């Protein structure tokens, strides 16, 4: 079974093609992705790219007996096979799980490998930039990031009450990073009562999981009693529980199998610039294709110590593409599924948040007009659809004859089933996203501030009444496997 | 002084003038009784001269000595909350608060069961529902005389844990048969396909004359538990008393202990029946938005098996059906849009009126708050969200927390000062909305495909949020006009 990542990886290699090593040399600052950017980014990352394997980099320049691997999540095929599910049901496999979640357990550490090398802070010798490994995407990035840390912090009013996020953090000095911290986010609730009284919060950065932890934490979680409720879905996912440690140097717990793991604290009344180190005005790629900018105002975090496995694999993304289209996207699949089943049971086939929107902006629904009073429904899906995920955009509706993960065939539904003055509903002035540049002020009189965008339904369903003459054309059910068995 | 049936129900309107009135004039349950309510107290939908008035008992029936006819009793907001406790603002949340915690009903003998203090038996020879009930018809052209507010318990014919109470109205059509239509995709309607495909029929009973808590709850979307009735457990919650449920006398049902009357029937399988068959008026009922309903051509017969009543038993039923409708079914459609804003943009909506101009389903106003820049662009967002959770609405007014959303002439206000018609509206078309909206038609629009589907209209009537501080309504110094007329307070 799997439980952690090295565990992930060997299922990966009994499939090939979804995961590769190399010993050329490599530097991680922006060397390391302009290469995957060739291999495995994937996403709206530019042209050329593509999805491929997971890769790992063995020579890391300047950081002898570090490996770094990337991609692990860039590919929906290689996601599925990490969860054991076909790929166009993912979304539903992980809801399901979501549903009947298993909590997680607190271990001893001689269970937890996480702890196999301690590394304090108070170490005069000690330099987090020395340490490990961050790698740039871009050379015009704000520094060295950390893009995949898993971060879990506690109310210090009542540590009963937990939160559990991925966020992204860059290296400052060799004890600090800078790490954001989502306005209305239980964690950023918690800085902000420490802060208020004078005192630091204690969190752990948990890096190099188990895929299903990462995919599982994306989605909402219920409450309960010292929950960690975010890691219940890998413990359903794998049917085992997740375990956890306590932290060394930190009074906050962590992930017990993970690769690596920065103990440190949110320090109080203390912001730092992002680029304040390169001064260049950007922080790093955003999912959406272009380069975000720098925050001004960041809160810093403090480390106290680092554990690691022996031979520790720093595992990041890089795009961040399709990586971010999968652990983004699989919550917004499984949320808008659940509202359109719960309004019209049956209706809709499938949900697909497509890739060129990172898993956020365009969303894809697949319907199935059983009924005359079906006629009406689809917009009523898109409605449902923008109605419970805000930052979506766009909306493209199909009918089941059509392969909502297949760009051409969604291309073909708007050039076959669709007339531009009867199947396009604008919706203009709706709070979208802060990161889609065209919603802006210049780039439209109906939008009032940034992040406020046109709203757009594509129909390219088939009118109830017409759906006798647009049957595709019916070729003969066949196996193809015997007249072509390599291809199979 | 509590509250656990219609009469002490009734007797808590009496301690506040306004919102209840007997006459002891004969009326004529044939038409004349609802045109004489329409003047008083239909309200709602109903065609001018109307008004929310006093809820009325006509304690003389013409051909029906002994009989009391009661109407319009949920046909005001101020008096559902003044027969709950809680201002008629914050009802849709009183109600919501009650719905997440309910309290179970008991089941009771027939000791305690007031509605089985008379009892009539179908068997009899000289049995007639007709003599029995005085149901009065709303219009000269309904399919006949009509029972519009039974509450219909049923169980599932296979597993009788599973059971559903729901409301339907129902239709005079023989001495011992009535008419009662099912919405699809019911709980009770598949527990009638089971026991149809069986050969077998479905016991229901049918409650009339209950505590309005019992009416208005049964009205919201309720879990299911093992022999729950779970509907009834917002009225326990609303009186912190558990509803009491008594066994059926000739059916195998159980009954609102409390009722005034209650029906015993069967939904006889393979048996069908169209609404007007005895009067070929070609219509069933006066609907909510306001028009006659064309009668439905294949309804199923329920056959009642006996007749069950308190001494001198209250008939209560509903009149337009007006303002009555607007409660019963607004209530639902305010909390489940309040739900569903408040999870997806915590603190922005103040207020949502289901209109009354809408039934209480087509039509919602939304209060919302912008509090900070962000909050702009989030006013169209509340809109998709309730068209989202309620999807029979067909337009949307939204408005600011200045805006009295109860005061149409208030909503006319901000649709006149806050709103530029070539920016403040969006249109969506190719909707399901609500088949008994005419308008709904191909006949009235090209891009509607069929029946039942309509464009779709937000009114956006809140200012800007850049241009807020240029839209302060004039401010008037507070006072507390008390002291200058006393007799107006």
């Amino acid at each position: 079974p799997i439980n952690d990542l090295r565990s992930a990886i060997a299922l990966l290699q009994r499939h090939p093609g979804h995961y590769i090593e190399t010993d050329h040399p490599v530097d991680p600052n922006a060397e390391l992705a302009g290469v995957y950017r060739h291999i495995g980014a994937g996403g709206t990352v530019k042209r050329p790219t593509r999805t491929g394997p997971a890769m790992m980099f063995n020579s890391v320049k300047g950081y002898p007996g570090s490996r770094i691997l990337v991609g692990m999540h860039a590919s929906r095929e290689r996601a599925a096979l990490l969860l054991g599910c076909v790929p166009s049901k993912l979304a539903q496999h992980v809801g399901q799980a979501v549903k009947n979640p298993v909590a997680p357990v607190v271990v001893p550490a001689s269970q937890a490998p996480c702890q196999e090398q301690v590394f304090y802070a108070d170490d005069p010798d000690f330099d987090l930039r020395k340490l490990l490994p961050a790698p740039t995407n871009t050379p015009i990035d704000a520094g060295p990031f950390f893009c995949l840390g898993l971060v879990l912090a506690s109310d210090p009013e009542d540590t009963s009450l937990t939160d559990v996020t991925i966020h992204r953090l860059c290296v400052q000095e060799r004890d600090e990073l800078s790490m954001f911290l989502a306005a209305g986010r239980h964690i950023e609730v918690f800085r902000k009562k420490a802060e208020a009284a004078g005192k630091p919060l204690p969190v752990t950065i948990n890096m190099g999981l188990d895929p299903a932890i990462y995919i599982g934490a994306c989605f909402e979680a219920p409450t309960t009693p010292f929950g960690y409720n975010e890691l219940g879905v890998a413990g359903a996912l794998r049917q085992q529980p997740v375990e956890l440690v306590q932290g060394v140097a930190v009074k906050e717990k962590a992930i017990a199998r993970a690769e690596i793991i920065i103990e440190g604290e949110l320090l109080p009344g203390v912001r730092v610039r992002e680029d304040q180190h390169t001064n260049t005005g950007h922080a790093m790629p955003e999912f959406p294709g272009y380069c975000g900018e720098a925050n001004p105002s960041l809160p810093v975090i403090k480390v106290k110590a680092v554990t690691m496995r022996n031979h520790a694999i720093l595992q990041t993304l890089v795009g961040p593409g399709e990586e971010h289209t999968t652990l983004a996207g699989l919550p917004t699949e499984a949320s808008i599924r659940n509202a359109v089943e719960e309004a019209i049971p049956g209706f809709l086939q499938n949900v697909y948040a497509h890739t060129a929107g990172g898993g956020k902006f365009l969303g894809i629904l697949q319907v199935k007009k059983r009924q005359p009073s079906d006629e009406g429904r689809q917009g009523q899906a898109a409605l449902i659809a923008l109605a419970t995920y805000s930052e979506l955009k766009n909306i493209i509706l199909v009918d089941e004859d059509v392969d909502i993960f297949d760009s051409d065939d969604i291309l073909w539904a708007m050039t076959t089933r669709m007339q531009g003055d009867v199947s396009i509903t604008t919706l203009p002035g709706i709070r979208g996203h802060q990161l889609d540049p065209s919603q802006s002020p210049d780039y439209s009189t109906s939008i009032r501030g940034n992040g406020i965008s046109c709203k757009t339904i594509f129909d390219c369903t088939v009118p109830w009444a017409l759906k006798a003459r647009f049957e595709r054309a019916p070729f003969m059910e066949v196996d193809p496997t015997p007249w072509a068995p390599e291809l199979f």
